């Protein structure tokens, strides 16, 4: 007749690795790595992205004829540009500080196109003949919609002096430009004056733009260039333009309210009509998990990116070395338990108030690991041009350096803490074995099989008494002494 | 008679968290995070900062007539500016590469102003009428002091050619400027020449400045602009100027000796006459702790910034077995003995086990604290309105380090608090098993962490249990008779 | 007569630290810090570096007469420059975006010089008279090899109009320049037109360079300057030039194909005809270790730089318990027994317990090593003197990761070293308990980790305890008679 102390077992094929042991098969386990994404672009904390479809920020702002998605997205959380946007700056040219404009325009609380300078304001200039084939609507010469290309009237280009005073109590992104002619004849056939200039003036702005007339290669059919510039006119300031020619003048402008920053996501996944806290270029994540293996370029309150394919914590115990050779599959109601063998019956009876302390403790470990990184911050990817490659490497080295920090720390944490969990189970069961012993030492033989050879025949009642620690060895003393000497 | 094994307890309400348990009351604790700061701007490693009051670096450098208060301080460690300096450039304009000059001048080991180009070097030119309302000394029209605004003399502005050969064995910060007019009438009225230029050339510098005459909105009453430029002249180089107008000419210059760098601190906190190794915009830290939560924009050998409000390490044993009782009566050691015999009762601590634990617990805390080995660096924010991308790259960096340090500092505390509390438990068990091995069968293992002496033990054999000098033969027969 | 439980000891003087215990001498150890290099510059993953001996990238790209080691390498993994290169721009001047060109040229998969504008293309200009004493070759005036300094012919400089269509299926790096003359007399002597220009135009380039005729300081004996500009002409694009004068015309251009990035290294070390995955300026690393203390500025897949001088993990046994005592005589194992009987005294080891430990501590060391992500390709970057703020940003990042990696590594060693020692203590105690249950009421627990056999035990009887097959009945009555 004997009683034994044991640990739970099940059908789990789940494996965890530890610092000193690999491919340990455990009963229960929880992966702290989120590997799933919805596959759709979604809203970020309630606000909808500005999905410029085959358009660029420059083409959308200046008003490329081919771009016809609604300018009326009043607020956005991030801009979604396709990589290599199809339609951008139809007339060959540039936009100064495109990348800084895009950054400002990444998250905008209020975007309202207003007309600041009417086409009626150019009485001595022609507003209808500033078109090019390169910028084409329905197979006809057209131009940028929100900017005007002014040419001569009656072989004359009288000097322009104009001003717009922002009266709107809201900042204004005003876009203007210069046309670079290809020859002196082209200069005198669109403008009339040979030497030209553009002056732009605000409180912060002093500009002098002179055309560069020289032979250039042809892009989109034209050997001339249009270089655009921008400023943010403050609530009560005036912008002053002066030109004797070569002026792509502002007609429309944009009201800007700037509160918060984001990035331009480059992706092709469709808007899924959803909301998320974390947005990847390939999908969106809904998770409290601490780490993720999806995409480096994430926007929102996102998990930390690591290179791991799996990060399996151990929420349970081993499946079938120590004094207790194996696990009892038949035990169902507890992790730690007793086995009573006597004449009345032999069965498995688990010990709660030991399993319960274990399940709460291991659960708190998992939750402490998951929640103590509530350091989740708003973060984004970035964009740098082809003459900022050195700054790009700083970004790559920072992003890669943080990756290697988390990947090493996370895996070691999993390996270190999983070992402690498995030994915490081995320590917990010995405390049950030691509690049963030290209460019946003389009456049973410590076989070391995890079992005690009960010299005294114990009924089902003293089994529960041993479980409750209420075994009186005087009550059962001599029946064991007869088997003893 | 019986002898008991147990641990110490006290009045402390200090609570610590482990990775597996929360709100665990312990006898002693240690927070490894610093929340206390001086509340004053102290000197950094012996050097007093350059506190500019309602002054910007540009206004202090160029000589804003309202900014001349801090003219003679030979060296400094960091520059203190208010968030919105009120004086700055009286005549509207700019200073090229301002934020790089600010960085260069954040830590200077020698600054001295010298007269490089006297006002007597400008005959045939006028040194007296270059004054504006925007720059005001005692309500009177004035202008920047360290630079000169030359204007025409006798309705003529002769082209001037001037050179300065630095001879001072130290580098010279030379500033100069161009005045952008507003109309052709303003130009001729100030400099008879209509088309103008400023050529500036050193060994490293080739500069051509031509004025931008155009209408602009007004600020500080003037619609014109003064764009300023600077260069560092190496100790045996010369700077060569040439202009036919619009030349804001250097009069004074500064000897620079830069042997290190810091940043500009934006703060209005008063100057306390103190010394510190770590300074924040809100105060100074002299802690040796690894982590801190005072301010992000620290400057110096500072702890690591974390988002925690508390980081409490367990240095005690009150909570977290079959010995589940903590003796509040024991007042001399962490682990100890309790003897109950017919002679009396008493508490006595195991000094060996207690001191071994104390020195080990103190090493665990000292390991975490002293292994940090922080480096010196400054965390100022020094990027302009068209440099926002670099500004975010700094933000993601210093926020990415926040998340690394906070997550690791928190778990380190949780992880090592568990080991500490189980270190205490196992140290208790070692005392129990020590006592058990001596009393093989001469006493009964009660199971509550105590032993029931079968024989009778006086106070001196109780001391034999403490000293490991218990004689099993002496009480063996007496105890054997006690059984049955 | 007695059997015992203990651990192995040797001559090892290796000292490690734990979180609670300092300077503990162990039997076996392993340092996870790499502290050695080969002292030579090696190939990076099978690709030779471009070693510009006392040459700058400008002096090699432009044809400095003394730097003109024409390319023998079609590709390179990184560029090795000296700290202060000695040749560079012989005629004083500048190269636009020099630091970004050095990033692009830092790793090149294929590089081939080609003649794009033959000197036969200039029939109305003098291609032979453009030399200077600033650029000397073999005692004679020379100039840059890969560019032509066109001057006037027959007191006439007709406006230049030239175009080069790229037809090479590869991108072309083209370099041109502008000469800044010192006076109007010099301008009319070398060129004839007094007001000049240089227009350069591709699909992505619109440029207008005008000379800066002004007095400058004398560098390399010349007060003139030559400012060079570069572009990358895409495979089916044309560059267009137009110059009134002051034109330093492209003669030779370079084919560029670019597939990776790898910084420029400043080292005086000599090439060693070797290959590595990790390179430092001091030497090259051949390590699988997680961390290193060799040089901050590495290139390749490298361990992590830290400030530590040693990161010694413990794989041994000594001086971790109350089964204390080390047996120097117990070779051939880590855990085992000491048998003392009339037949003699000897040691024996528990093979299964020892092997389970050496495999456990081996995995611990290999887990700390293998979980390292072997980084990526790496760099030490370079910024110029008006970019000191970004340098500070790069400094903060590199120094920030140091403090992160050092602290995490050091404390990881301290934490895992404690439990490695406690792993041995608990494994020894498990052998003690295994023997005690076989020796039930046949010996007495002395408490020092040794069992005094009540009966008399043979040599083979001792072996039965190790074997796990000790018959309590066979020696039952003898021990009862020895217990009085
Ligand atoms: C652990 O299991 C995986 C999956 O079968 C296997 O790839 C790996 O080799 C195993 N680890 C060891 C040490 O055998
Ligand atoms: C711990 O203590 C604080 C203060 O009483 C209490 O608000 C908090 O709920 C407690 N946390 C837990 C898990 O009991
Ligand atoms: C624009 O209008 C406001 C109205 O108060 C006026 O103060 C201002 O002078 C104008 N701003 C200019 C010319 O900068
Ligand atoms: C300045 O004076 C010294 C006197 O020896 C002279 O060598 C040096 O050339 C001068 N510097 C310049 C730029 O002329
Ligand atoms: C130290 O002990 C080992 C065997 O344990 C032996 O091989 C080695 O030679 C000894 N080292 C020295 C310096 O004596
Ligand atoms: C540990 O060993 C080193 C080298 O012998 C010694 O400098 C140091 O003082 C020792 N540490 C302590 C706490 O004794
Ligand atoms: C260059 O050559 C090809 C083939 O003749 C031609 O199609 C192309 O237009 C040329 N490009 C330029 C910019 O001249």
């Amino acid at each position: 007749d004997q009683i034994c102390i044991g640990y739970h077992a099940n059908n789990s094929t789940e494996q965890v690795d530890t610092i000193m042991e690999k491919n340990v098969t455990v009963t229960h386990a929880q992966d702290i790595l989120e590997k799933t994404h919805n596959g759709k672009l979604c809203d970020l904390n309630g606000v909808k992205p500005l999905i410029l479809k085959d358009c660029s920020v420059a083409g959308w702002l200046l008003g490329n004829p081919m771009c016809d998605e609604f300018i009326r997205v009043p607020e956005w959380s991030y801009i979604v540009e396709r990589a290599n946007p199809a339609n951008d700056l139809c007339y060959p040219g540039s936009l100064n500080d495109y990348e800084e404009l895009k950054h400002l325009l990444s998250r905008i609380n209020h975007f309202e196109k207003i007309l600041i300078i009417p086409k009626s304001s150019w009485p001595n200039h022609e507003t209808s003949l500033g078109v090019s084939a390169a910028c084409p609507y329905q197979g006809a010469p057209s131009f940028f919609r929100n900017v005007v290309w002014l040419i001569k009237k009656n072989d004359a280009y009288p000097t322009i002096k104009i001003s717009y005073n922002n009266t709107n109590r809201e900042d204004l992104l005003i876009l203007w430009g210069i046309h670079h002619s290809n020859n002196a004849e082209e200069q005198t056939n669109l403008y009339k004056n040979p030497t030209t200039y553009i002056s732009v003036g605000t409180s912060t702005l002093n500009q002098r733009l002179v055309p560069k007339i020289a032979t250039r290669s042809q892009v989109n059919g034209q050997r001339g260039r249009m270089d655009f510039f921008w400023t943010i006119l403050k609530p009560d300031d005036a912008i002053h333009f002066e030109s004797n020619g070569n002026f792509i003048a502002p007609e429309y402008a944009y009201k800007i309210v700037k509160k918060g920053d984001s990035t331009i996501m480059k992706s092709g996944v469709e808007y899924g009509h959803c909301n998320t806290k974390c947005q990847t270029p390939v999908g969106a994540i809904n998770s409290s998990m601490p780490f993720h293996n999806i995409h480096p370029l994430t926007i929102g309150e996102c998990p930390k990116y690591v290179k791991s394919n799996k990060l399996v914590l151990a929420t349970g115990l081993r499946n079938s070395a120590g004094f207790i050779e194996g696990g009892w599959q038949g035990m169902v109601d507890g992790w730690y338990g007793y086995h009573h063998s006597n004449e009345q019956g032999s069965g498995y009876a688990a010990d709660k108030e030991s399993t319960q302390k274990a399940i709460d403790g291991v659960t708190n470990k998992v939750n402490s690991i998951i929640d103590k990184m509530n350091t989740q911050f708003e973060a984004v990817g970035r964009e740098f041009n082809n003459l900022e490659r050195r700054i790009e490497n700083l970004n790559k080295k920072m992003e890669d350096g943080f990756l290697d920090v988390w990947t090493y720390n996370a895996e070691l944490l999993v390996l270190m803490e999983n070992e402690r969990t498995l030994d915490f189970h081995d320590s917990n069961v010995k405390n049950l074995y030691d509690k049963v012993r030290l209460q019946l030492r003389d009456n049973a033989k410590e076989l070391g099989n995890g079992c005690f050879e009960f010299y005294h025949k114990c009924d089902n009642e003293c089994m529960e008494s041993v479980r409750n620690g209420t075994y009186d060895y005087p009550q059962y003393s001599e029946e064991a002494r007869l088997k003893r000497e």
